[PDB]
């Protein structure tokens, strides 16, 4: 009859994503649009505000359906894309994630070549790059979901479609937690481990505004994808009478409600970082500083 | 009882594929790894011959079951794989030639970030780069793919695993991904590129410039009779008669296709008697050719 708990505080966490993540997320493309085509730190947040806007407006669906107890009246072509919306975020996210801790490091190892190479016109091609491979990654789960109807009780569900559950499933499960979570967490964490102990150890050489927001972010991506990845495993090995599967699939709407804090944590971030300024003004110093000093 | 003309010619087709593709890959590997340390086009070429030739070990076993009228004695697992290695042929070919293009196009447009970056080092990461990401985009072609036993008469079959509507989508996702996407972006690049080479008497157009056009060209010619075929029978009814031809020329076309894993040292050996030697150094001019002197 009414619903359970986990849904009720995923329908509570998806309303507040829904407003803080739009609202911010659009903020944030508004003030680093116009500094775009130079500042190299003003593409990266603009980027990433992109992502995280796509992601949010497909909130209020899943909302829907999950008051509807995940009825899916929105048809076949909502969908294959309403529900992919947050994997092309988690890619596109990660990939610009990964390019702008490249940014980092190359800023603190190799001035040098920042010097003469950072240039807009590569972080636009490699924030291009990183788009086309996320959707690349997502296409197939655009792919293999489809509306199925059932009847006990009648009810119309969105859901992966695999004739071989045990095989191809615990395949896109790996690929899934291997490509999203486990590789960026391993090479990322190598990566800020030489950087902090660089900025720790030399005086000249300092931790910028930009490097601790970056940081924060990198943190959250993880912190936030977690529980999804763990239980999403999870269920890819286990058998579905089991009950640890029916605890997890009941968990579920609240796991995505977890990951869904990626697309809202980053405004929150980025004002935190920033506190006779207006808000507007407060991202825009904490989302455009210049690394390399030209003029 | 006796083959189908097309049958016959891709029986013939996939002996000359196999001969030329199996002998001439490995001497290109031979010549190009011992270079493939330092020089990069080595590395490109190196990848290519690999790729081209992976595919042409699966080759007899097509060649068995098209001689025993599709009939399949090799079960699931080679099913899975042998049949998709053209495939993998197909994805990490086209990834190694985007990364080349991309390569002549900075060569061209950007000297100066060539002289800092153009290591070989980076040439590794982006061809196994270019490799796992074609692992990747078999992987589901060969997990659909399966055994099915036939009884009037009896007969054992490989072939892929319903919705029509799906399939639809799913074949134009494999022409675009395959096929029309990689035709648009280096056909872009190349009108750049032989623009730029052709207006300007400083900008020299370098044997491996030709060598890779050509090889690019041969990509999109042997492919594209196979990726028609394929994208015409996911919209046509099976009960329609033009769908039943096709269903017949289907040997003919993964034979036509298959010519790109043996047609790369023809063309170096035609590139190389072209500038005008033993064979194994007319491909170590063409293929072991250092664009930025050091
Ligand atoms: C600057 C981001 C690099 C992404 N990446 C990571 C990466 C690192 C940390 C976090 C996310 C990805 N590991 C490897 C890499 C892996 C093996 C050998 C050589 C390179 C790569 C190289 N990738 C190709 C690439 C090149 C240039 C790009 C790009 C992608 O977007 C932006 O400009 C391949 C790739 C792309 C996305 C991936 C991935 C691997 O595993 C997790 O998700
Ligand atoms: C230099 C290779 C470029 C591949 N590519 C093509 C490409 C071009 C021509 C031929 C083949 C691939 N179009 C886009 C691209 C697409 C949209 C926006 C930005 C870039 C891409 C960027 N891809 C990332 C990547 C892949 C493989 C790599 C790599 C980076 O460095 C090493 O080896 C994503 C990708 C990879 C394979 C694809 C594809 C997209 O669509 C068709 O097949
Ligand atoms: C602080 C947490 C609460 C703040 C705002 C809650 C947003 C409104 C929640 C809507 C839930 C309505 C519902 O249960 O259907
Ligand atoms: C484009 C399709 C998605 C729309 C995303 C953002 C809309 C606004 C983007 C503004 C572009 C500014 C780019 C620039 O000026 O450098
Ligand atoms: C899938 C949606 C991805 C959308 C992300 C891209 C957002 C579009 C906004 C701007 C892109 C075009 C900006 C190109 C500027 C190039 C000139 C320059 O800055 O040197
Ligand atoms: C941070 C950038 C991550 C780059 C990962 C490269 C991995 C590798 O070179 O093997
Ligand atoms: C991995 C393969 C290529 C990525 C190399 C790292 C690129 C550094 C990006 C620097 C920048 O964003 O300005
Ligand atoms: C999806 C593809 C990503 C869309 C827009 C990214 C912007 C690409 C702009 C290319 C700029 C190249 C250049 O500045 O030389
Ligand atoms: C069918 C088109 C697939 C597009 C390629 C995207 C990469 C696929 C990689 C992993 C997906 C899981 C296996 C299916
Ligand atoms: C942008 C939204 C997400 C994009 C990812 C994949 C889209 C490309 C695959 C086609 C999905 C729709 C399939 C269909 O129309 O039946
Ligand atoms: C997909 C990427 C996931 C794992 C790739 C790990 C490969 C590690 C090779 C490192 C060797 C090296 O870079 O020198
Ligand atoms: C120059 C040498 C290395 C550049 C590597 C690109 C920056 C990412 C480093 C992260 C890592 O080492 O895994
Ligand atoms: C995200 C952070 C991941 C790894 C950071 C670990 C390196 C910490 C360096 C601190 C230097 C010190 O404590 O002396
Ligand atoms: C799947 C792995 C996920 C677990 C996280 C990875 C654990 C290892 C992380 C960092 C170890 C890197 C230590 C590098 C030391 C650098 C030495 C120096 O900077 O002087
Ligand atoms: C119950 C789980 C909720 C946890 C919320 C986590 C929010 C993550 C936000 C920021 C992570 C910590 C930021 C640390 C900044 C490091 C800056 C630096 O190292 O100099
Ligand atoms: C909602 C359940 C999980 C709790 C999430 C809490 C969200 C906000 C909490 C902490 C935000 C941390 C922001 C850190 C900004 C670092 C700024 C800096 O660089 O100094
Ligand atoms: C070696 C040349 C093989 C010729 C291929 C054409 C027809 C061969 C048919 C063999 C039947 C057994
Ligand atoms: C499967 C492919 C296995 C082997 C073929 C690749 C051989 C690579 C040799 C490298 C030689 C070198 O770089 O010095
Ligand atoms: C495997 C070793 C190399 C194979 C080369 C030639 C064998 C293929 C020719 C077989 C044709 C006759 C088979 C048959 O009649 O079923
Ligand atoms: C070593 C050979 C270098 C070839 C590099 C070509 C394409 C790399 C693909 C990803 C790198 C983005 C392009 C960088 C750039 O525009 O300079
Ligand atoms: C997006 C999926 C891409 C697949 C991941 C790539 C898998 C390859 C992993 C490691 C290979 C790295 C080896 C290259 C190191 C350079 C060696 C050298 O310099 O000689
Ligand atoms: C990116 C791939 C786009 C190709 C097809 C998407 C729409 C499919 C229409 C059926
Ligand atoms: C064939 C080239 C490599 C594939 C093309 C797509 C990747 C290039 C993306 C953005 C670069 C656009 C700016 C220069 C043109
Ligand atoms: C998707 C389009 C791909 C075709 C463009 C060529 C691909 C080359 C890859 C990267 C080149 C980016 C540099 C472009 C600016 C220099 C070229 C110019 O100014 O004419
Ligand atoms: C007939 C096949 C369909 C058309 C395919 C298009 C192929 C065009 C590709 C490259 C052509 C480049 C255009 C500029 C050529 C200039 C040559 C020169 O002047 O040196
Ligand atoms: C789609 C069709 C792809 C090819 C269409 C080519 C269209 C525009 C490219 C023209 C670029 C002009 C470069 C000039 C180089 C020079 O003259 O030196
Ligand atoms: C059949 C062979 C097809 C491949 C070669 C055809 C045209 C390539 C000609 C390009 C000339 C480059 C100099
Ligand atoms: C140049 C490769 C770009 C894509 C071409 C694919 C379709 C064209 C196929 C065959 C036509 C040959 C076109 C090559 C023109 C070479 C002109 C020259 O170098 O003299
Ligand atoms: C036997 C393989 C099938 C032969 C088909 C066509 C052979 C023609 C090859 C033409 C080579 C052109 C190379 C070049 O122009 O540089």
């Amino acid at each position: 009859n009414t619903l359970r708990v986990p849904d009720i505080l995923a329908l509570v966490i998806f309303a507040v994503v829904f407003l803080v993540g739009v609202l911010g997320n659009a903020l944030v493309v508004w003030v680093t649009a116009f500094e775009a085509k130079r500042t190299i730190n003003a593409i990266w947040f603009l980027n990433l505000a992109v992502a995280d806007f796509l992601a949010c407006l497909a909130l209020p669906a899943l909302f829907t359906s999950i008051v509807q107890h995940h009825h899916w009246p929105f048809g076949g072509a909502a969908c294959s894309i309403l529900p992919s919306l947050i994997l092309l975020n988690m890619y596109a996210s990660i990939l610009l994630l990964a390019t702008i801790s490249a940014d980092r490091f190359l800023l603190v190892f190799k001035p040098a070549w920042c010097q003469r190479f950072r240039g807009a016109g590569l972080a636009w091609i490699l924030c291009a790059v990183a788009w086309g491979l996320a959707l690349l990654l997502t296409i197939p789960s655009a792919l293999y979901r489809v509306v199925r109807e059932e009847y006990f009780p009648p009810k119309v569900l969105c859901g992966v479609d695999y004739s071989h559950d045990k095989r191809r499933e615990r395949a896109v499960a790996i690929v899934r937690l291997v490509l999203g979570f486990l590789w960026p967490l391993l090479t990322l964490t190598i990566c800020y481990t030489f950087i902090l102990l660089r900025t720790w150890s030399a005086r000249e050489t300092r931790s910028t505004k930009t490097l601790k927001v970056v940081v924060a972010v990198v943190a959250s991506f993880f912190i936030f994808w977690l529980p999804y990845q763990v239980t999403g495993i999870m269920m890819s090995f286990l058998e579905p009478s089991s009950p640890t599967f029916l605890l997890l699939k009941k968990l579920d709407s609240l796991c995505v409600s977890f990951a869904y804090i990626n697309c809202c944590i980053n405004p929150i971030i980025y004002v935190v970082a920033g506190q006779r300024k207006s808000l507007p003004e407060l991202l825009r110093e904490v989302l455009t500083e210049e690394s390399v000093v030209r003029e």
